[PDB]
């Protein structure tokens, strides 16, 4: 509103359309994509490793697990969850409670739930890479 910028490059209105599709002329998506992780820009916490990114199929924003934490960590994470099988067919969906970010979901492909695909949408999420000269996480300094 009151603009041309946000109309030519929408954000909250764009990612909500990308919540179902791939696109050609991918540009910045036509090169390599490194290892790393993803975190909120709404709360505090890093939550998903790019290590589980569905590469060598589509490279698209999916995560073959929500990978970094286990068992003990299901209270620590500040993430929550909600299942739905009520249309006669089972779905699984997940939220961060810290940010209230309801952005991660996992759906079957037709066979057993062993074939599932876990899609996550970046509408309030940022990322940090694995490799240095863009990773620089701890201090490097002296006396
Ligand atoms: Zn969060």
């Amino acid at each position: 509103m009151a603009d041309w910028q946000k109309k030519l490059t929408p954000e909250q209105f764009y990612v909500t359309r990308e919540k179902g599709t791939e696109a050609p002329f991918s540009g910045m998506y036509l090169n390599n994509k490194e290892t790393g992780m993803y975190h909120c820009v709404c709360c505090d916490s890093p939550l998903f490793s790019s290590e589980k990114k569905y590469c060598s199929g589509t490279g698209w924003p999916s995560f073959s697990e929500a990978y970094g934490s286990k068992g003990s960590d299901e209270s620590h994470t500040g993430i929550l969850r909600r299942l739905d099988t009520s249309l006669g067919c089972p779905r699984m969906e997940v939220v961060c409670k810290q940010c209230e970010a309801h952005l991660g979901h996992v759906f079957p492909d037709g066979p057993k739930p062993t074939g599932q695909r876990f899609c996550i949408n970046s509408v309030a999420l940022k990322f940090k890479p694995s490799k240095p000269a863009a990773a620089l996480e701890h201090h490097h300094h002296h006396h």
